[PDB]
């Protein structure tokens, strides 16, 4: 069974993110070829994962997203154990060398607040970033990271996700899956 929005994501997104989303809806056991609107959902986070690691100096950030669970718990642990920073109970996303904190990042389809509350119950220390396909974000304390053209990139980049799915009639069943 094969859909448009499966089609459309493996046009959308470029290869290595695609495969990377294939192998974790696999170990949350998941399948592309049905729950296609998840697909689209951890291709898009894995894509602002990556564009916000590379938004910051050369080795600012450590990318924790990504990888198999355990080397990810195995990367947290060094950097928990090198610089005194508690283990967070769950996975985060990136690290940030010059801050000296994990970030979660979130993106969502809803409003920004509801989102971002959410996020929280489910880790004290951990930073959270959110990022709206309509270009709102919200982080913690207010302390956005990465300055403003960085943060721009990526929602210029949502919006244009957002834009595809709708020329091809998928972004309303996308936005009612959330
Ligand atoms: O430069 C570009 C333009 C678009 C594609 N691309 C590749 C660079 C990175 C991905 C990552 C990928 C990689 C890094 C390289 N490694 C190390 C482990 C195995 C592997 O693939 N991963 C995968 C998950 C953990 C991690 O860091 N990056 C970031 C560093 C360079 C790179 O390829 N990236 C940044 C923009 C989107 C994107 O994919
Ligand atoms: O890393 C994550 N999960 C594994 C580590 S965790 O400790 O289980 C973990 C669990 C929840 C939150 C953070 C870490 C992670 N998960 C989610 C959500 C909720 C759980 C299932 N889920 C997804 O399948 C998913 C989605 Cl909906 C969008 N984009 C990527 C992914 Cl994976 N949202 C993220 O933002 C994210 O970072
Ligand atoms: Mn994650
Ligand atoms: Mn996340």
């Amino acid at each position: 069974r094969g859909s448009h929005m499966e089609d459309f994501v493996r046009q959308c997104f470029n290869p290595m993110i695609v495969e990377l989303a294939e192998k974790a809806m696999k170990e949350y056991g998941e399948d592309p070829k049905i729950e296609t609107n998840k697909f689209a959902a951890i291709c898009t986070h894995l894509e602002v994962c990556f564009m916000y690691s590379d938004g910051g100096s050369k080795h600012r950030f450590e990318i924790i997203e990504g990888r198999d669970r355990i080397m990810a718990w195995t990367v947290v642990n060094s950097i928990c154990n090198t610089t005194g920073v508690e283990k967070p109970k769950f996975l985060p996303d990136l690290y940030d060398y010059k801050e000296n904190r994990f970030i979660e990042i979130g993106v969502t389809r809803r409003e920004v607040h509801i989102y971002y509350l959410e996020k929280a119950n489910k880790s004290e220390k951990t930073h959270i970033h959110i990022f709206s396909f309509t270009g709102e974000e919200m982080a913690t304390k207010a302390d956005y990271t990465l300055d403003e053209e960085s943060r721009a990139r990526i929602k210029t980049r949502l919006f244009t996700i957002r834009q595809e799915m709708a020329s091809r009639s998928l972004w309303d069943s996308f936005r009612q899956s959330e």
